[PDB]
C-alpha cells in the first residue's frame, strides 16, 4: 500500500484529508522547477561551508544526525526564493490553515535544507519533536496534530540513494512493536515534489547505496503558533525583516500571533499591542 499521490494544482482540498487518514502524502509538482533551481543556487555554498551537526565551534551542537549530514537552518536571510516564494505559497498555507484551524495560527518551527553525503546510512525510524519538545508526548491520543513537516525535494529520492520510509497508519499508533524497516513504504519523487508528513508518522531517512549521490531536500516544520520554534530569526536584519510579506513576517515570529480561542487574548503582545505596531515594522520594501 503506498503512499498518496495528490497534485498542487488540481486536487489541493484533499490533500490535508489524505496525510490525517494515512499520515502522509506526496504533493507532486510542490515546488516547480524554476524555484527549485534558484533556492539550489542560493543555499549551495552554506551547504559545503556548514560543520558537522556535532562541531565543536558550536554551542548547541546536534548529537542526533550524522556526520555525513549537512544541515543549514535560517534560511531567510540566503534565499531569496524561499523568504518570497516559499514562505507566501499557497499550497502550503491551505495546508497548514486546514490542518491547524483547531489550534489557530501557525508558523515556522524551521525551515531547513539538507544535504546528506555519499554512503550516508539509513536512520532509525523516528517521530520529530522528540528532541526539542519533550511535551508533545503528552498530548492525548486523538489530539490534532501540533506540527507537519514537509520534505521537498531538491534532487532525485530514489531507492538507490535514500528516499524516505514511511510507515502508513503510524501517527495513529500508541503501541510500537509493529515499527520494523518491513513495515515501510518508499517516497519516490522528483524535485519539487513533497513529502508531508505529521509529527507522528514514523519515518527515516533511508540508506544511500551508490557511493556517488547527494541528496538534498528542504525540509519545514510547520507548527502552532503556541509551540516554540527551533530556529530563531531575531538576528535577521531587519532591512530583510522588511522586505518580506505581513505573512511571512508572522512566520517568522517577527509578529504577534493569535489562537483559536473565542475570545484570543494573543501570543508575542505588549500591552495590548502586536509587535508589528508597537516596532512600526513596514512590509514588502526592497533590498
Ligand atoms: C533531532 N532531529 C533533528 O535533528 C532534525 C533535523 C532536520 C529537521 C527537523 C529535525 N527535528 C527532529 O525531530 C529530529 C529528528 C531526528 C533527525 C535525525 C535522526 C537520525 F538519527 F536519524 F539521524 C533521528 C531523529
Ligand atoms: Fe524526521
Amino acid at each position: 500500500s503506498q503512499i498518496p499521490r495528490l497534485s498542487a494544482i488540481n486536487d489541493l482540498h484533499k490533500i490535508w484529508p489524505t496525510v490525517e487518514e494515512h499520515g502522509a502524502a506526496i504533493i507532486e509538482s510542490f515546488l516547480s522547477l524554476d524555484i527549485v533551481r534558484r533556492l539550489n543556487e542560493e543555499v549551495d555554498p552554506f551547504v559545503k561551508i556548514e560543520p558537522i551537526p556535532a562541531a565543536k565551534t558550536k554551542d548547541h551542537p546536534n548529537h542526533v544526525l550524522s556526520t555525513t549530514t549537512r544541515l543549514v537552518n535560517v534560511l531567510a536571510p540566503i534565499s531569496k526564493a524561499y523568504r518570497e516564494d516559499v514562505l507566501n505559497s499557497k499550497v502550503l498555507h491551505r495546508i497548514c490553515s486546514d490542518a491547524f484551524h483547531v489550534y489557530g495560527d501557525y508558523w515556522v518551527l524551521m525551515g531547513a535544507v539538507m544535504e546528506l553525503a555519499p554512503s550516508n546510512p539509513a536512520q532509525p525510524l523516528h517521530r520529530d519533536m522528540r528532541f526539542s519538545h519533550p511535551i508533545v508526548e503528552y498530548l492525548k491520543p486523538d489530539a490534532p496534530a501540533t506540527s507537519i513537516n514537509f520534505l521537498v525535494a531538491l534532487s532525485p529520492f530514489t531507492a538507490e540513494n535514500g528516499a524516505t520510509h514511511v510507515i502508513l497508519g503510524s501517527h495513529k499508533w500508541q503501541n510500537l512493536s509493529n515499527v520494523s524497516m518491513d513495515a515501510t513504504v518508499r517516497a519516490l519523487m522528483n524535485p519539487g515534489d513533497a513529502l508531508l508528513i505529521t509529527d507522528s508518522t514514523i519515518h527515516c531517512g533511508g540508506a544511500e547505496t551508490t557511493g556517488t549521490e547527494t541528496r538534498r531536500l528542504l525540509t519545514i516544520t510547520m507548527g502552532i503558533s503556541q509551540l516554540t520554534p527551533l530556529e530563531s530569526n531575531l538576528a535577521v536584519p531587519r532591512p530583510v525583516i522588511e522586505s518580506l510579506t505581513p505573512l511571512a513576517q508572522r512566520l517568522l515570529g517577527w509578529a504577534s500571533q493569535r489562537s483559536a480561542a473565542p475570545r484570543d487574548i494573543g501570543l508575542l503582545t505588549i500591552r495590548g499591542n502586536s509587535i508589528e505596531k508597537t516596532m512600526n515594522l513596514k512590509a514588502e520594501q526592497p533590498l
